[PDB]
C-alpha cells in the first residue's frame, strides 16, 4: 500500500508527535519558534478570507500562497496546541477557498498551491472537521487536481506545467502528489499513478542542478523550486519508501550547501546579474540538512530562524514546517568547511575561498566564470567579493532599471553595454584598452588545485577578451588564511595594449603608488600590485550617466593601467587584512 494507512501522513505524520512536543518543551528555540507560529495563528483567526481576484497578470498565485500560509500555521497550531479557534479558523478556509469558482488552472502554479494548502489541512484536521467539510475538501482536490492531472500526464507535451524543464514542473507535480497522497484512502489507483508519473517528469527539471547543486537562476529561483522540491520528497520518502530515485539525483545532495555555503560570513549576497536577497527563510534547509546529514545547514537555518523572529523578517509561504521539521544538529567541532571549493554549472561556474574561519581576519572571497550572453547576466566574469571582519572590501552593484532603453539588447554591440552596471566596468576584473568583455565569451574553470598548502583555481576568460588577447588567465590563490593573490596572465594582441585591473568598493580608498588601503568603520583592508614592476591605483568614484538608471551612490572604483612586457605578461594584485603581505 503506497501510502500511510492514517492521516496525518502529508509532511508531520501522526508518529512524529511526540517528539516535536518534547523538542518544544526541552529546545529554546525550537520553543520560541512555536510560540512565534502561534502568534501568527492568533491573528490569521481573525484575518479575512481572501475574496477571488485576480492579479494585474491574471492570476491567483498570491491568494493561494496566502492559504498556503494560512491553512498550515492554523492546523499546525491546532495539532500542537488543540484549541479549537485554530480548527475552526481552518474548516472556514476551507470552505471559503472550495467555493471558489475555480483553483484557476489557466496558471496552473495556482492550482497547485492551493491544492498543496487544501491538502495539508485535510490531511492535518482530518478527524477534527465536520463531515460536511471533509466531503467538499475531498471533491474539490479530486476534481480541481487529481482529474486534472491525470490528463495532463497522458496529453500533455513536453511543454505541459507537468513536463516542461522548468521550475513550474516541480511545483506543480509537487502539489499534484500531495493532492493525490491526501486523499489515496478513497483514490488508491490514482494515488500510484500520481506518484510514478511525478517521479517520471520531475527529472526534465531537476537534471539541470547537475552536478554540484548549482541553480543558475539565482536564490529566489532555487527557493521555490525546492522548498516544494522538500515536501515532494519528504512525503514521499514517508509513503511511498522513496521510490523513484528523484532523492538521489545528482546535485540534490549538494544544494541547499551551495546556498549556505556562498554567503559571506556576515550573510551578504552574491548579487551578480540580477540576483537579490528575497529567498531566505523557507524550511527547505531541515529537509536537506536531515536528508542528506548535513548539521552545518541545520545550524546555518537555526540562525536565520532566530533573525526571523527577532527582526520580524517576511515569511515563506511553506514557513510553518521549520518547526516539525526542526533540526536541531551542530557540526562536530573537527569538521571544517574546504579552503577552496568549485561549484560547476554549465553557465557560471563559481569558485569559495575560506580561511580559517576561527581566526579574526580571516578572508572569504567568491567568484565567478559566466556566460554573459545569457538572461538578465553582466560582463562579470572573473569578478569576486572578498570579505574580512564582516566587510564586503569588494563589491557588485548589482542589476539596473529594466525599463532602460535598449536593456536588453545583448549582443555584443548591443545598448546594454553601455550602462555601467551592466558592463564590466564596474565589476572586479579586466578592461583592456578601457574596452568592454565580448558579450559572446565565457570564462570557466580549466584548472584546480583544492587540496595544495595554497589552494587554487584557474579561470579561462580568453573569449571574453577575443578581439584584444589570444589568451586570458585568472588564477586565484589562498597564501594563508588572510592572504588571497589574483594572478592575471594575459597574452595581448597589441604591445602597446593596456590591462586594467579595476574593483568596486563601498570603502573609503587610500592609494599609494602600488597600494591600497580600504578603511570602512575603522576596519582596514589592504592591497598590493605586485606585477608588473612600479605598477600604480588610481581611484575615483562611480558615476550615473544614462537618465533613468538606479542612482549610483557611495561606491568607489579601484583601477590599476598596466602596460605588459612585448604585451605579454602578468598582473599579480596581493589583497589582504594585513598590511604586510611581503
Ligand atoms: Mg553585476
Ligand atoms: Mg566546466
Amino acid at each position: 500500500q503506497r501510502f500511510l494507512s492514517n492521516h496525518p501522513r502529508l509532511l508531520f505524520t501522526g508518529a512524529e508527535e511526540a517528539a516535536v512536543k518534547q523538542l518544544i518543551q526541552n529546545n529554546r528555540l525550537a520553543g520560541e519558534l512555536a510560540e512565534f507560529l502561534k502568534a501568527k495563528a492568533d491573528t490569521l483567526v481573525i484575518t479575512p478570507q481572501k475574496p477571488y481576484l485576480k492579479d494585474k497578470y491574471g492570476n491567483i498565485l498570491w491568494t493561494s500562497r496566502s492559504y498556503v500560509n494560512r491553512l498550515g500555521t492554523l492546523a499546525l497550531a491546532y495539532r500542537l496546541y488543540g484549541e479549537r479557534k485554530y480548527l475552526d479558523a481552518a474548516n472556514e478556509a476551507l470552505l471559503w477557498v472550495c467555493n471558489y469558482p475555480d483553483w484557476d488552472p489557466p496558471h496552473y502554479l495556482d492550482t497547485a498551491e492551493m491544492a498543496t494548502a487544501v491538502a495539508i489541512a485535510y490531511d492535518w484536521l482530518y478527524d477534527a472537521l465536520p463531515t460536511s467539510t471533509k466531503d467538499l475538501v475531498k471533491k474539490c482536490l479530486y476534481e480541481r487536481a487529481i482529474v486534472r492531472v491525470l490528463r495532463e500526464y497522458e496529453k500533455g507535451s513536453l511543454g505541459s506545467w507537468a513536463k516542461r524543464e522548468t521550475n513550474w514542473n516541480v511545483v506543480c507535480n509537487t502539489g499534484m502528489v500531495l493532492a493525490a497522497l491526501g486523499i489515496a484512502e478513497d483514490y488508491p489507483k490514482e494515488a500510484a499513478v500520481i506518484l510514478d508519473n511525478a517521479a517520471k517528469y520531475m527529472p526534465n527539471c531537476l537534471k539541470h542542478f547537475a552536478p554540484d547543486g548549482v541553480c543558475y537562476e539565482g536564490p529566489a529561483y532555487w527557493g521555490y523550486t525546492t522548498s516544494y522540491l522538500t515536501l515532494y520528497l519528504k512525503a514521499v520518502a514517508d509513503n511511498d519508501n522513496g521510490k523513484g530515485g528523484i532523492a538521489q539525483l545528482p546535485g540534490l545532495e549538494r544544494t541547499a550547501l551551495y546556498q549556505k555555503r556562498t554567503l559571506t560570513p556576515s550573510g551578504r549576497l552574491f548579487n551578480f546579474g540580477n540576483a537579490g536577497a528575497d529567498a531566505q527563510n523557507s524550511p527547505a534547509f531541515f529537509l536537506f540538512s536531515r536528508m542528506y546529514n548535513q548539521p552545518e545547514v541545520a545550524e546555518w537555518y537555526r540562525e536565520k530562524l532566530k533573525l526571523t523572529m527577532q527582526d520580524n523578517l517576511l515569511l515563506h509561504q511553506l514557513f510553518f514546517l521549520s518547526l516539525p521539521w526542526f533540526d536541531n544538529a551542530s557540526p562536530k567541532k573537527v569538521e571544517k568547511i574546504p579552503a577552496l571549493e568549485i561549484y560547476h554549472n554549465t553557465i557560471n561556474d563559481i569558485i569559495v575561498f575560506n580561511g580559517n574561519r576561527n581566526k579574526k581576519g580571516s578572508l572569504f572571497l567568491i567568484a565567478k566564470g559566466g556566460e554573459p550572453r545569457q538572461a538578465h547576466q553582466h560582463l562579470d566574469g572573473g569578478t569576486f567579493i572578498v570579505e574580512s571582519n564582516g566587510v564586503c572590501w569588494t563589491e557588485d552593484l548589482g542589476a539596473d532599471d529594466y525599463a532602460l532603453p535598449g536593456f536588453w539588447d545583448g549582443r555584443p554591440d548591443g545598448q546594454r553595454w553601455k550602462y555601467f552596471r551592466n558592463n564590466n566596468f564596474s565589476h572586479n576584473t579586466l578592461s583592456i584598452d578601457h574596452k568592454i568583455q565580448y558579450a559572446n565569451g565565457e570564462a570557466f574553470v580549466c584548472e584546480e588545485h583544492t587540496d595544495a598548502k595554497q589552494p587554487s583555481v584557474k579561470l579561462d576568460m580568453t573569449t571574453l577578451y577575443k578581439d584584444q588577447a589570444s589568451s586570458v588567465f585568472r588564477t586565484f590563490k589562498l597564501l594563508n588564511d588572510y592572504t588571497i593573490e589574483i594572478m592575471d596572465e594575459v597574452d595581448l594582441l597589441s604591445p602597446q595594449s593596456i590591462v586594467s585591473w579595476i574593483a568596486s568598493t563601498k570603502a573609503q580608498v587610500e592609494v599609494k603608488e602600488n597600494r591600497v588601503r580600504l578603511t570602512h568603520e575603522g576596519k582596514h583592508f589592504y592591497m598590493e600590485i605586485i606585477a608588473p614592476a612600479g605598477a600604480t591605483f588610481k581611484t575615483y568614484p562611480a558615476k550615473n550617466t544614462y537618465k533613468g538608471e538606479y542612482p549610483i551612490e557611495g561606491y568607489n572604483m579601484l583601477e590599476a593601467e598596466c602596460g605588459l612586457e612585448g604585451g605579454k605578461g602578468k598582473v599579480v594584485v596581493r589583497m589582504s587584512s594585513k598590511r604586510n603581505m611581503r
